[PDB]
């Protein structure tokens, strides 16, 4: 009954089930988890792997000796469980030194420190087998207009990512980068605030083939945008390297609810798209078990992430396989949308009187699209009413 | 006292001062304006030029004979006034045939009609001297998830813009295209919903140098985004071909208030950016005089657009010229943001112990950014308190 | 299979299935419906009744002779079908004279006209058997700060509703009033923008027992608010006289999607609440079939409204009846929320050392709320996974 | 030059300038302030007084002996400076025991503890001379639908406030209560989310005259609402007991920017309203100096709060005193809005043929409202262009 196995490629950040519940108005409600116990308990739930910030695994300020011991314990738990580490990232947001950013801090010495901190963790990520390295520029931005010249900041952001690309290629590493956009919080406005801005920025890097996006459900919804649409544009560009799954109830603070919570129909259309398009990367959950919960509630919430994905996968597959839906898709001319507008070419289009001079605009306008019948079939399938 | 002249390059759409006031819940409150009278009255206010949709100038369904007469009258009013036509666009949204889009309608014959309607107006735009041709895909999108396969739709959108680029190059025309993004309304979600998504899409076209963006103040604010930040990214990419100026009070329906209304401090930072960066294109107002107004209120609202730009231009110039502000910018290290992070190169950065091993993180973290004093100087200048 | 009957009390506005599809950017895509054909076709779908604005039934400007004929035809269709008319309302928004409002227009003669237009339709509503008279003040508000002194406007709004209450009581009519809130559109901001503001205003009227609210799903969601929470507060106050059901995708223009579209989980919790609380008024749909649709799509969309209510009603009933859910509700202490905090009284609470001096705060804080397990049971029931 | 004095009644929370900068993603960037030093430094800036949560002044868990010493030190600093304490409040949100609320926690023993913690601080507030006691129910709400039966929760909320009212009246205290609404954060949805919901709730309390609202600029703007409109409704009801001034950039997390930042024109219309209506309570700033700042930036930000109020007060006064504005207000019929619609009474209105039968609707509809000219005069005054 909707039981995950490692073959489903579900992954979790250490910082997700490990969130202690400290929010802007309250103290932690849960004790800290040992990364080793998180790995074991996620493996028992059927997860495929875990992800980490450098500072989740190795406490900030650790000596190289303490560092080696933290990694060894972690690697033993991976060996004991069969868990993988497909992605890693850098914490460039918690320490006060990053209060005006890492790669785009106004202070030059902070920007250089941010790069060295990142490079050190790229080496570790490669050692643990990660294929994707995520960057979330949570402190890159501003609360006021004069604090940040955004053209200069984008120069500094391009400089940093170009240097990281030079580093991985000079080392011969087989790892790619994914930018994770967010429109705001903790900064008043964050640079590269949506999937679109991130995709555009990547095309100005020196080696664009090394960079893609890591979109998050809740972040695009914090701008009121359609998350499945943004994912479709990322897939269209060949840039969906990784994805963060969770839930969000509209335009407000970043809730990071378990996947399936928040906008349920958007979750359905997202799963439909990922499965139809053959996305084969990790299904990663960047979520926070609410601070109302004890540890039993933490693992229930994590299990719910995977359960809801598998239910939605079944409903989307039934929808697409239903002969009545296939008929309705043709009634709404989805087949015609997939056919070229003018494969006959520009001159033939210009000479085609049926395209303008003799086109019956009123008869075309009278044709209903039949979208509402199609959408109610989708609703019936989602709710198990068919 | 803040009087515009044609040298300020202020332009207006025919559809702006000509809006009759018909909204989703009410009938028109003003009679239709003759395009000739709009041109004369805008010239008297100090405007530089006007812009048009094909259907604003030539009523839909006109014979080629009626078409020639409408253009001749219009050209005589331009000659009489000295007004220019720097931009033109196509109406692919009003007629019922476009109810599921123009370039991305599911019906193939509608997509072909949309292209022919566009090409006809490009010829006219070139004849009238327009340098920019805008595309606003207001009907390209969906209210429901199954109605539109977005990857197929982006294929169709790329096909349409590639064909338009082939047409202008084969004709030898000196005109460029600008995509105008909007996140929603009238469709539930619109394709290419922000500046960022539009910039990313342009990089996949066959001749990207022919295409830029025409961002609108209110549209980015309908997604809660920072409009000056988005303009900075457009300028950074070299793609700000045109701009639509107006006002918007937050995340709601597209208000198209006069420029300076809505988010006043965003208007200040926008003018600061455009003038600092040396933007030399038209200052175009895409606004609607509220339907509460009679025709005297229409011209007062239009005059207010230009007045507010000129006041903000004066305040932003005083801000940047103030020695106390220049000192505050250095106190906040804006000078350091403009300096390369690592012009010494990757290897030197890796060997630089002052960047990591010996970096004093606590001393750097203790340095205040002094952003609040800088922002209050900006407030004082905006309000004329200094 | 989820077939409605008149006993389910589903009702529709004439203006809903009759919407011709004219939006701010496009012309109508459907011909006008005769109110008589709408009544017949809704009765065949299983509706219980219809509602109307005065101007939906009687074209504006009709002579008393034409008026009598329009009513007679309508009443014959009601007799032929068994359809009821449980609610009626006034159009105080379409005609240009109402461009600055009806009850709160700055012009005094317009306010007097608005009252007389309303009173005439109250008489007709009573004649047709309506029990609720709705007021939606769509033009009451402002686009700018100086246009409307809101204290004076609330005086005028109270004056108008007090006069309507004096009229119905002096005539001996058995009808009550319901205010329908909306935060914005078509005005930049609308007075009494949410359920809460409307409830507060009612308490200042001379006969508060005559007035309640008619909340609409999409309108509270245009302010990002939780619609089931607002309905609970309306029920708590005894003021839920009527309700408008539809769908909305977040904070944007008023979409009026069919019920069940938009925020599906909010629709589930709404139906759970209405059925648990024993709401016995009409289940009214204030929705617009998208303008992509022809008339077959109109009736499919209307049928979908009722279908989705009945599916959600079944799932919510299964949820509440599940012994495992009843156990989970006790695990989350919903039973304790329903018990008085201090029925022993103030002095006993002050003397109770177990409430403060000897209260074990750390042991209470450690108790998990078990909300995530409860919410996944609710998800499983909604999706038919249990 | 815009220098505050204690007569301006500017007040600050201890938690405002004392905010250490810990946000959901980062550690504190500033050391804790001693309440005594905050009082001294605010007095030097020209503040009138300070406000406090119990836990700001007395560390949680203090013995009665430590408690007495903390109060004595504080009172000496008040005596040394002349600073007043006009308002106090309870922290029912930081400690983990309040993770599901205080007054509406599902656990009954937590609700009783919350009341006793509140009552203890009411005694202290009265001893320090506070006239208003604020309640912000930041933890009262839910992330999921089944966690909280909102009707039961409102019963518990009414029970708690009724008991507090019984306590103050039985003690003979001269203090009143003010509810501070917020729509969300830290809970997914918070009960009584806007000014309107709070005003409505107060009318169901046993002694409504003891309770009013404490609205906050940023909180109403987190729902996209018009803050001056909401304040006008609060003043109209006689319930504006206190106010929280700050800034917010649209619908996102609660920014608590300094007053004047965020929506500048809303700040102008707010000051215009408060000064016109003769509001005589404290001008309280509930703001957070951004965590980018050091302590010099903290005091600059606090000074900016008061400076911006005084600049806006001067501009609003000049606006209202301008003969040209007074003429424009009459041109827009603001004088007519203040006159009764029908002081002649219902029967005279019904018999008045000029109100309907002989009303010239087309001539009334043709009258422009002249709102745009009025609003540009307001803009000119705000910017010092007149
Ligand atoms: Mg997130
Ligand atoms: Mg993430
Ligand atoms: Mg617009
Ligand atoms: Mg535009
Ligand atoms: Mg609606
Ligand atoms: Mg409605
Ligand atoms: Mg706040
Ligand atoms: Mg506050």
């Amino acid at each position: 009954n909707y039981q995950p196995t490692p073959e489903d490629r579900f992954t979790f950040g250490l910082w997700t089930v490990g969130w202690q519940g400290r929010d802007p108005f309250g103290d932690a409600t849960r004790r800290a988890l040992d990364p080793v116990e998180s790995v074991r308990r996620l493996a028992e739930l059927g997860a495929h792997g875990v992800t980490f910030h450098d500072d989740d695994l190795i406490p900030f300020g650790s000596s190289d000796s303490e560092r080696e011991e933290h990694v060894k314990r972690f690697r033993q738990a991976l060996d004991d469980t069969g868990m993988k580490v497909p992605m890693a990232t850098t914490n460039l947001f918690t320490h006060p030194v990053f209060k005006d950013g890492g790669f785009t801090a106004n202070d030059r010495d902070v920007r250089r420190y941010a790069l060295r901190k990142t490079i050190r963790n790229i080496d570790l990520a490669v050692e643990l087998g990660a294929e994707t390295y995520v960057a979330w520029g949570g402190r890159e931005g501003a609360e006021s207009g004069g604090a940040k010249d955004v053209r200069d900041a984008l120069d500094r952001m391009k400089e940093a990512f170009d240097l990281l690309g030079e580093y991985v290629t000079s080392q011969g590493y087989d790892i790619r980068f994914a930018i994770e956009p967010k429109p705001n919080e903790p900064r008043g406005d964050i640079l590269l605030p949506t999937v679109g801005h991130a995709l555009a920025f990547i095309e100005r890097l020196e080696r664009p083939e090394l960079y893609g996006v890591n979109p998050e459900v809740g972040h695009e919804q914090m701008a009121g945008l359609n998350f499945p649409h943004g994912i479709a544009q990322a897939l269209w560009a060949g840039k969906l390297f990784h994805i963060d799954l969770n839930g969000q109830n509209g335009i407000k603070y970043d809730q990071d609810l378990r996947f399936g919570a928040g906008d349920l129909r958007a979750a359905f259309w997202l799963v439909d798209l990922l499965e139809s398009a053959g996305y084969s990367g990790p299904r990663h959950f960047d979520f926070k078990p609410p601070r109302t919960e004890d540890f039993d509630g933490v693992w229930a919430s994590a299990a719910g992430c995977m359960r809801n994905y598998l239910i939605l996968k079944e409903r989307a597959a039934a929808f697409r396989a239903d002969p009545e839906v296939q008929e309705a898709l043709r009634a709404s001319r989805l087949d015609e949308l997939a056919r070229p507008t003018a494969a006959d070419g520009l001159q033939a289009l210009l000479d085609d009187r049926s395209a303008f001079e003799e086109f019956d605009v009123d008869a075309a306008a009278a044709r209903g699209m039949a979208f509402e019948r199609l959408d109610q079939l989708a609703m019936d399938h989602l709710l198990g009413a068919r």
